[PDB]
Parts: C-alpha cells; structure tokens; sequence
C-alpha cells in the first residue's frame, strides 16, 4: 500500500574510514589541513552498464587506485539508467562505490550525465532525457543520502549543456545561471560541505559567460570539457591552442577551481572515433601541460573498453594509446 | 479506440435534496439566509485507503453525522491514489460521498492532499508527488463535475505548502500567491459559487505573508494547520500560545474566513507520536478556546484507526484520547 | 541490444529517393514555387495515421484517389498526441515517411499538424486525445524537422492546431504568452531547417488572428491558420456582405499581409451525420467561403476526408461524396484546371 512506503535513510557515516573533506578556497581545492588539492582520475561507465556485464565491483576501483594513479573516479549517472534501475537500487549501488572509494582513500564526482538544454528539456539522445523535476529530485535524493560524506566530493549538476546550434532551444546564460543557482540552493540547504560543479555551453566547453556573469554563490567549481577538436585553429600548435583554450575556459582557473571532467582522444581512424575526440596524439602532452601550469583538476574519459574514446581496450585493462599516456601522467603525479 | 473516448459529464444536481450553499461574506461563512456558518468536523482517510478495506460506505458518514456532531467531512485526496484508481473511478467515488453527505445535510471539503513545493514540483514523500499540470487538471475536472453542487463547499487547493527548510526549493510567497491565483481563475471561470481555500508555508501554518500580500481574489478562505508544537513558547500557557498563534495565522480571521483543516494531538509517549503533534493534552482545550473566540472553522486530523494522530482505535469507532475530546466539543457545539 | 547505450541516433529522410518537386516558400503575403509563381494549397485533411491503420485504411490508394480524382495538391495530416504516444515516435515517423513518398510520387504536398486543442502554456486541453506538454511538443517538432530536412514535399509545420482556453477554464488566454511560445518553437525549427513554413494560429480555436496587427510573430516566412467553420461568425442577418465582413475582421485581413491557410473548414446539415456547433449549415456557406477565399487568395484544406470523423467529405471508403464533399470536389477540380 502506498501509505506504507517508507521515508528515505541517510548513508551511515560511521561506516567510513577517516578521509578529509575537500573544500573550495578562492581558485583552489584544499584539504582539511589547508593544503592545495587536485582531483586526478578517470570516468568509468554508468553503473547499470557495468552491472549488465558483471563489471561493477570493487576490483575495478582497486585497479584504478593501485595501478593507474587515480585519486578520483567520476560516475556518469545516465538518466535513462537512473530510471531503469530505479532510484532506490541505483542509490544502493552508489553506496557500494562510496564504501569502495573510501576504503582506498579516493574521491567520487557524481555527475548527472545528460547532454542538452535543461530549461527546454530537450536533449542530444533519449539516454540523456530528463526534466527539471527529475533533475531536482535526483539532487534532492543524493544530497540527503550523502550528507556529511567526505568521499563524495563534487556534485556535477548537469554534464554537458548544449542547444546543438539552438535546435534544442535558445541558449541563454541568464536562464541557465538561474537554474544552476536554484539547484545549488537545494543542495546547500541540505549539505554545505559539498562542491557543486557548474558547466557552460558548447558541451561544457565555453565558460566565457562567467567573465561578466559568474554564478553568484560561493564554494563552487567550474567544469570544462576540452576535447581536442573543440578549438579549431588552422595551424595546430601549442600557442594557438593555448590562446583558444584561454579565451573559452582556461581563464576561469585564475579565479575559481576548474575540473576538466572530460577530456581525451582517439586517432581519427581508431575505435569510436568521432568529432570532437579525434587527434593524432599531440593533444595529450599539450592538454596535460596546460592543465599542470594552471593547476586544473581532471578526469579522463573513459575507463571502459566499449565507450569511446577508451582508456583500455579490454577488461584485462590493456591500455589504449590515450590510456597508456594518461596512466604514466597520473602515476608520476601520484609519486 | 482513443477517438471514441467520451467527453466528461457533470454531476446531476437534481439527484440532491435541498441544501444551502455556503458563501463568504467578509470574514465569515454564511448560509443562504445570511446566518453565520462554521465548518466543524473531521478528516477521513483517502478514498482508496478506505476502499481497500471495504470501509468506503455511507455508514461511515452516518456515524460521524449522527454520533460525532460533524457538519463537515474533509476528503484528503492523495495524488498517488488519484493516479492509482484513475480520475474516472475516483470521481465516481467522490460522487457517492456527495450523495451521502447531501442526504445527511453535511458538507465536504475536497483537499488536494500534497505536502511540498508545487512551483518546483518537489515533495515530502512520493505519495504526495504531483505536477502543476496534474494539479490544474484535478481542479479543472472537479470544477466541471461539481458545478452548482452546494454539498461540495470548499476547494482546498494544496494541503501543505512547505520547502522543508528550502531543501525542496526556495520558498517564495509571490510565486505561490500567483499560482494560487491562476488556479482560482480556472475555477471561477467554471463555478463562482465554490470557496477556494489557500494555504501558507511551514506546512500551512504561516499565513503572515497575507498581511502585506493577500491573494487578490474575493470569496476565498485561508487554511491553518495549528498543530501543538508549531508554536514553541519557552513558557507554555494561553497567553504565549495565543500571541504566537495570533502572529502567524489567527490574525487572518479578523479579515477572512479561516478553516483549521488539520489539527490534533497524541500524547508524547504515545505509540506513533511525532513532532509536531505531541502534547500532554492541554492543547485541546487551548486550541478550541482560541478558535471559538475567533469563530474559526475546523476539521480534526484524522478519523481513522491507522493514520495518526488517530481519533478512533478501530472501526467500531472506539475514541482515542483526542477523539473523545473532540467528540464532546463537536457534540456540544452542535447543540449551541 | 535491449541495452539503452546501443540505441541508435536518429536518421534523416533519404532526399535522393524523391522525384523532383518544387519547394514552396513564403514571399510577402503569398506562397510561391521555385519559378516564383504564386502557389495555393488546396486540399483536404485525412484522419490521424493511427486511426486509419487500425482498419487498414492507411494506404497509398487514399492519396491516389485524392490527387487523381479530387483535384487536391495538399493533404493535411492531423497528428494526434495520444496517437503519437500509442504508436510511438519511431513507428509514427516511419508512417509519415510513407506519406512523404506517396505524396511526392503524386506531386502533392503535406501539411503536418500537431493536432491538439487547448492551451499549451498551462498544458490543459479540450480532451485527453489532445493531451500534450511543452516538452513533448518541442520534441515532436525537433524530431520532425530533423527527419524531413531539405524535403520539398513536406511544406508546412502547423505548430498547434487549435489554441483555446474554453472560456478561460483552461488558463488565462494571453497573446503575449502565446506569441512568445510560438516564437520559441519557430526558433528550434529554423535552427534545423530554415526552408519550412511554420503555420501559427490564434485563439477561439484558431479563429482570431486580430492580435497580429500590432503584435505579429517576429519572424520571417510565417503563415497564419484560420478555421472558419460556418457558425464561428454569427451575423444577425445571413447574407454574403455580413459573413464576408465578419470573416475579414477576425482572420481574413491577415491575408493582405501574410499567407493564410484555412486548415479546417466545412459543414454538415444541421440534422446530418455527426452534426454539432460550429459546423452546422444549410449549404449556403460553401459558396460563400469559397468566394471569399478565392477573392483573398487564401489556401485551404477541408475537414475531413474520412467517413467516420465529421463533418465528413465521404460516406464510405468507396469515396461516395457527402454534400460538402461533392461541393468541394467540384471547386478543387475546377481550380486545378
Ligand atoms: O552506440 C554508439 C557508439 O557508442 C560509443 O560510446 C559512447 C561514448 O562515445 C559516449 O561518450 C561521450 C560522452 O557521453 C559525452 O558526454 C561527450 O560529449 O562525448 C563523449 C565521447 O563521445 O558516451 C556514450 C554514453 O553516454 C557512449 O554510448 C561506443 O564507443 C561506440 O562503439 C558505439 O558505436
Ligand atoms: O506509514 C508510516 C506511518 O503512517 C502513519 O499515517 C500517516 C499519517 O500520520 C499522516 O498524517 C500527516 C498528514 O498527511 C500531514 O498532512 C501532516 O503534516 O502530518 C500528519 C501527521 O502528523 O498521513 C499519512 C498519509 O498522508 C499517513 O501515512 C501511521 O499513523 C503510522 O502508524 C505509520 O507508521
Ligand atoms: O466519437 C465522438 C464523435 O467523433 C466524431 O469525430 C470527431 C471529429 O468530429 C473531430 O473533428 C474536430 C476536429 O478534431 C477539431 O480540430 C475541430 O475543432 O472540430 C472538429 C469537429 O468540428 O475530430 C475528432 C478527432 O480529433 C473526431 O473524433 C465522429 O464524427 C462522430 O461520429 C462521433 O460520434
Ligand atoms: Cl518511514
Ligand atoms: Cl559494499
Ligand atoms: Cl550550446
Ligand atoms: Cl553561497
Ligand atoms: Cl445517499
Ligand atoms: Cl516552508
Ligand atoms: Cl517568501
Ligand atoms: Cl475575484
Ligand atoms: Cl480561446
Ligand atoms: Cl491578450
Ligand atoms: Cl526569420
Ligand atoms: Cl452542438
Ligand atoms: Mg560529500
Ligand atoms: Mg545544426
Ligand atoms: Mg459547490
Ligand atoms: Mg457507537
Ligand atoms: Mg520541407
Ligand atoms: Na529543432
């Protein structure tokens, strides 16, 4: 009977090992000793995708933490999967990830993984389909459940804002800013320790609206998705890419913390190659140097052998080209 | 086939015996002879809950009208139940209630029983989940079906507005006022005889925004849900409670009619007792004294043996502590 | 797969499968073809695709009968939201593809009509068969516009059949709100295919265009809809002058400035099959509305070429004409010559 459906519960914080909260201070993330912190890690696939082939298991997190140098895993929660498993079940699996990550001393970014224009509720593909109501309810449920959990560090409100050339609606920063502020307010009402992560347009590439109209809330960070072909100089060299990246997103790191929550590449004739992820490989060192110099955090897309661009070519973790490259970067940074 | 689905029908007003319309005049409800009317009664449970145990029957209304002194029953229509039964079936059951109530000379308050913040479509619990679209459609359908029906006196638009400490959204009176005004316009386009009942924030406790920004429509009343622990005076007496009640909701009764559409208590150590309904029993006399001196209408929550605070222990109507108290209040008021 | 991550991205209609057929465009108050010649849409509604499928009447032979024997150059498809949901987008679009091929084979054009009745801003409607949301409406037009990019056969996107608040029982009718919402739909459509013709309707069931004099839709290439059923205008004395004047006041004036399509019109006898206000008439309306539209150069699609939905143009699927059917058949055959 519907009147017997129970009220929800909160994650048991006493079940966790000691782990520092991460906080925002100025343009930096800091730990609870005030030391500058950067998120460095990978995306994995949606929980439901992983479960379907029995790959949702602690051993995945152990591989990443022990052999790939990560301190962070981004979970791209697809709305269609949230519905298919159902909130109750999906949250039970996120609980597993919290325990696994906490045991390894690594952090999670929870990403509401839609692509499109939330104010008109139009999207790139049905797997990303959602509504304002459902998006708010997702964040309400997450915020309540993971109150006071240091492991869950960042709430990435809406993966990739885009109107696809205004075919989805009229992109309007004021409208999107207001909606983000509304989501932030629901979260902060419930847990002030979490870091909301806000994205710009052009699939989370273009932060330039914040130069004059930044989100008017404290404690937030900005996302950036600097895939190789987002910037399109004729002469492909460091100086030209840096000029273009500076203008569209890199400038943000001067004032706010930035997480490049997707980045990566595959050869133009490789597996799952498509605009804007095609590159000859020179992008790898370029984006890493750029982020290193600016102190930008990152999670590579994607530690999965099916979804592209892949970091691994099979579930024995055989590295792809970009996987081998980023593996060494992250291991060296962990050292 | 969908193109053969019929258009809706209106309730047959000739099926009813004579019963006065209730109307709003200034700060009072009145009947069709101008006599001041006070709604005094109870909530019963959602229709679907009652049907599930075969307790949706005229006998329930007879018990209340004959033995408990009520002149009003409030029906808390839960959105999840509206969906589960479906509109067509649920309306057929409301039609039964209308006939039963009319035959007994009592009135109905129809309550769209949600708890949360309709402008952001976020709620306390999924049983209350709704949308602006579904809420409008509920009122559209009700207004059409029950046109010119005196028995159905009050349309209580949204039971308990709350943002749960702004976890559901940012409470904003202007926005809420505007949405109620939109709903009222839909209703009044269809039936100007009905009384809309509008609620404030803090679970329909706080009407204070209306001091400066009242709903800009005539013929409405305001809800109040003055549970015992809503007001929290350090020193618990008539003076301090009356002052706090005055400030947040009682003042409204100076200017508009007010229905306390939920009130009641359970002893603090009682099975199932919770904030804000815990009380040592002194609230009963105090809230009744306050309401009586201000001429405030009321429907006790709840005449059900399961849903708390209960007025009865079982379906033989054994009164609970608050049940026994309010029964004697209502029987005495009916004789006055 | 039954796996959601394997669901393909959508595809566009194969424009190479089509015979040559001119695009129709808007220029001033006229429709024109690709030679610059003034074009007039003249044809009929048929029923919703799902209704027709249910009895195996969604057939090429229906389009052939109309094009070959009834003088039409246009068919309007009234896509009901409940049917969109019942068949599902993917399947419904596959059936629209059939219509595109049929119409192109015959050299005739389609008007695609998102066939709801009510007030989209509040998402409240006349009947559940018309029920929709802003989200679903936008998505319909997004999908349609993508699929039929660069397809001349598909000429007009009729955004929302019949705006009405039913005496403000559905919401407060408000031109500014409605204008803005139509502009929003147009922007999404134009971002995907600038060649299409959006068709915008006013209140009172797509009858009152008068608000456009000072508050027209602020986009180029727009046509306006009117549904001038016989009892919409109510002159005290029934004669040509009084009907023409009332028609010009509420909608016909629009044709002086913009192209207009009367996407529903027609009548039945007051004691006839399915008779109801506002479609009852003794027949004098037929010559009147045709004379008026021909003077103004107004395009039209009669409601409806179906034996079940009323007012009918035919009594059976052998195409035996009803009173209005025979009348309009003669008019359209003469106009085609
Ligand atoms: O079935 C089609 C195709 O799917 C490919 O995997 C997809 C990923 O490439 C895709 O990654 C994108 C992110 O979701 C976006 O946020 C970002 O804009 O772009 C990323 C790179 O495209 O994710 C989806 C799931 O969201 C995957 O389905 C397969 O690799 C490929 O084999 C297959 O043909
Ligand atoms: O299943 C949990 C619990 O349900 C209890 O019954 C509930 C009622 O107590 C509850 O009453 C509330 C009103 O609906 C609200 O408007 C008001 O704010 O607060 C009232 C409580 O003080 O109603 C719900 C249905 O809406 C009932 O489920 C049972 O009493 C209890 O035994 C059971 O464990
Ligand atoms: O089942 C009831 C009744 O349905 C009739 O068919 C309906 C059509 O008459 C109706 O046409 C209307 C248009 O849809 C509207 O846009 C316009 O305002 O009014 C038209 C009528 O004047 O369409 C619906 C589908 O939308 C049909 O169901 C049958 O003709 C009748 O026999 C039957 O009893
Ligand atoms: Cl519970
Ligand atoms: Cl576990
Ligand atoms: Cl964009
Ligand atoms: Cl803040
Ligand atoms: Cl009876
Ligand atoms: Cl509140
Ligand atoms: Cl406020
Ligand atoms: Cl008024
Ligand atoms: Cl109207
Ligand atoms: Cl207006
Ligand atoms: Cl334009
Ligand atoms: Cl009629
Ligand atoms: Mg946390
Ligand atoms: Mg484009
Ligand atoms: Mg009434
Ligand atoms: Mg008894
Ligand atoms: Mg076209
Ligand atoms: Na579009």
């Amino acid at each position: 009977d519907w009147w017997d459906i129970p009220y929800p519960s909160q994650f048991d914080v006493k079940s966790l090992k000691t782990q520092s909260f991460i906080s925002v201070k100025g343009n930096k993330f800091i730990d609870d000793k005030g030391k500058t912190f950067t998120f460095r890690g990978v995306n994995i696939a949606d929980t439901g995708k992983l479960l379907s082939r029995n790959q949702w298991q602690k051993s995945l997190f152990e591989e990443l933490a022990n052999n790939w140098g990560v301190n962070t895993i981004r979970l791209p929660i697809h709305p269609v999967s949230w519905r298919k498993l159902g909130p109750d079940v999906y949250l039970g699996h996120i609980d597993e990830a919290v325990r696994w990550a906490n045991d390894l001393g690594i952090y999670l970014i929870l990403d509401w993984h839609s692509i499109g224009y939330l104010p008109t509720e139009q999207y790139q593909h049905p797997m990303y389909d959602t509504t304002i109501k459902e998006t708010r309810d997702f964040w309400r449920r997450i915020t309540f459940r993971y109150q006071n959990v240091p492991t869950v560090a960042v709430y990435e409100l809406f993966n990739e804002p885009t109107t696809m050339g205004n075919t989805l609606g009229e992109r309007n920063w004021a409208e999107w800013k207001t909606l983000n502020e509304s989501l932030i307010d629901m979260i902060y009402a419930s847990d002030k320790t979490v870091i909301p992560l806000v994205a710009g347009f052009n699939w989370a590439y273009d932060l330039s609206p914040i130069k004059k109209a930044p989100i008017e809330r404290e404690g937030i960070a900005y996302a950036a998705h600097p895939y190789p072909q987002k910037a399109k100089p004729e002469v492909k060299n460091d100086k030209n890419f840096f000029k273009l990246w500076d203008e569209k997103w890199g400038f943000a790191a001067d004032t706010y913390p930035v997480i490049a929550t997707q980045l990566g590449w595959v050869q133009p004739d490789g597996y799952g190659a498509h605009i804007p992820v095609k590159d000859d490989g020179s992008y790898g060192p370029r984006i890493v140097k750029y982020m290193q110099k600016k102190g930008v955090s990152y999670t590579v897309w994607v530690f999965d052998p099916d979804w592209s661009p892949t970091m691994i070519n099979d579930w024995d973790f055989t590295p792809s080209e970009q996987g081998a490259f980023f593996k060494q970067v992250m291991l060296e940074a962990k050292k």
